[PDB]
């Protein structure tokens, strides 16, 4: 059996993401709309910035900008906490430090509006030195890719998780993005306290040709792994 909530995943879902964010002060908004298949962990987005031009690179909010399209392999199907939370949601937090600048802290609420899933967040960055990495748009527009380690916090009813993202630097090296996570349930009913086990995840970035706004493409694939 799979949880209720993973029912509402077996096609195609429409994904609505709206961000509001500040660092150092430059405040903005994203936008974002696509699909999810998780079936095939697979999402195709594109992302707005809404205010005008975005003061960070686009790199380092695509973490922040939906891990309940993970494709779950069946013999881990009971180690699916995003999905078991579902229709009612997850609060989703982040810290993520960035090696040798600023931080970002990150609150999300990811539930069901209908059939659409939704992900809403309010993200807060300090600390970032003004030519740094970030501030200074450093960073090239690459594709991210590495694992979430999940972990139960059974206390919270929730799951933690931490992961690198290692940015590549527009003189070859890299700027490290240190993420921790928390997950907590919105609805009171029972959900899927996994076993430690990992989202391997790769999202690929692109512009669209006819986009005069500032915007992000992406096409990601995330899968769970780590169990057997
Ligand atoms: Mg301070």
């Amino acid at each position: 059996m799979v949880s209720k909530g993973e029912e509402l995943f077996t096609g195609v879902v429409p994904i609505l993401v709206e961000l509001d964010g500040d660092v150092n002060g430059h405040k903005f908004s994203v936008s974002g709309e696509g699909e999810g298949d998780a079936t095939y962990g697979k999402l195709t987005l594109k992302f707005i910035c809404t205010t005008g031009k975005l003061p960070v690179p686009w790199p380092t909010l695509v973490t922040t900008l939906v891990q309940c399209f993970a494709r779950y392999p069946d013999h881990m199907k009971q180690h699916d906490f995003f999905k078991s939370a579902m229709p009612e949601g997850y609060v989703q937090e982040r810290t993520i430090f960035f090696k040798d600048d600023g931080n970002y802290k990150t609150r999300a609420e990811v539930k069901f509006e209908g059939d659409t899933l939704v992900n809403r967040i309010e993200l807060k960055g300090i600390d970032f030195k003004e030519d740094g990495n970030i501030l200074g748009h450093k960073l090239e527009y690459n594709a991210i890719s590495d694992n979430v380690y999940i972990t139960a916090d059974k206390q919270k009813n929730g799951i933690k998780a931490n992961f690198k993202i290692r940015h590549n630097i527009e003189d070859g090296s890299v700027q490290l993005a240190d993420h921790y996570q928390q997950n907590t349930p919105i609805g009171d009913g029972p959900v899927l306290l996994p076993d430690n086990h990992y989202l391997s995840t790769q999202s690929a970035l692109s512009k669209d040709p006819n986009e005069k706004r500032d915007h992000m493409v992406l096409l990601e694939f995330v899968t769970a792994a780590g169990i057997t």
